[PDB]
């Protein structure tokens, strides 16, 4: 699994990035 | 699974982005 | 599974972006 | 599992960045 | 795994970059 | 897995209210005697 | 696994509670006699 | 594992409240005899 | 494991309350004769 | 393990309140004749 | 001219609330991107 | 002319409330990107 | 011309409440990005 | 021509709340990024 | 021309309150990033 995030400006994370999710609970 | 996110400008991220999601419970 | 986002401007993300989902709960 | 964040100018981040959840409660 | 953080300019965080998430609880 | 629960529980008796108006003119909001609970926007 | 509870128990009773308006004009917001929880946004 | 858990047990009886309006003129916010708990944003 | 609990147990009893409103004008934020708990922004 | 917890047991009674509002004009924040506990942001 | 003399915009979500938009109470100019 | 007299903007959220949006109580100029 | 006499912007989040955006009580100019 | 006579901005968070964004009671001008 | 008469920002977090952001009562100019 490859996940590329470019942003030319302003790149910014607030939410939930997840490259695999077996189990448990996010909150973003 | 190759995911690419470019945005050249303003680049953000609030909700939920999983490569795999095999369970659990995500909430953005 | 190849996705790409390619935003030139303002490129935003608050919905669920899954490549694959096998199981569980995603609430946006 | 390869994850990039690059981000020429303001890179940030808020949310939750996870390379493999298997279980745990997570909240950003 | 790998993961890769790089911000020419304001490289911040103030979220949770976790490379693997067996247990626990995590709040950002 | 989540589990999102609520609700509230009332239990209300043997009361005596007297709800007495002469003079309420062009209302526009909430007029309440007796507010056990809920959600109330004037 | 997330668990998210909440709400309340009300028992209110032998009460007394006299209302009496006889000068409100143009009310725009909330007039209670008497709140027991809730929310109230005026 | 996360747990989130609140509420309030409210038990109010036996109470006298005379409410008497007599001049309360274009309000706008919140006017509460009494209250017990909740929220409240005038 | 996280654990986050709150609320408050109300017993308001045996009391009286005369409330007399003669003079409130244009009034946009909060009269409470009286507050036991709760939020209050006025 | 976090453990977060809070939270007041009120038990208020046996009090005589007269509240009397005769010159509140234009009001703006918070009035309250008495406060057991709470929040309060006039 | 423009007046507005009462103006209100509850927002009561007693769950899963969100707000993914723009929530403005009163739009005169500029842009505004939700 | 604008003149704006009396505003409310009440967000009342119960469980899990969020904002990922703007919230502009009065909007006249500039860019809110959100 | 721009006057508000009175402007409330309340935000009551009684659980898992949170902002990742702008909340801007008036708007005159400047880029605001969140 | 700008005139607030009055203005609040109150943030109620009883668990756990949090601001990931701008909460800007007056912008005018300038760059806020968050 | 710019007045401000009154403003309150108030923050009440009785809990696990935070601020990852900017909280600016009034902004002119310069540049915020948070």
């Amino acid at each position: 699994q490859k996940l590329v995030f470019f942003a030319e400006x302003v790149g910014s994370n607030k939410g939930a990035i997840i490259g695999l999710m077996v189990g448990g609970v996010v909150i973003a």
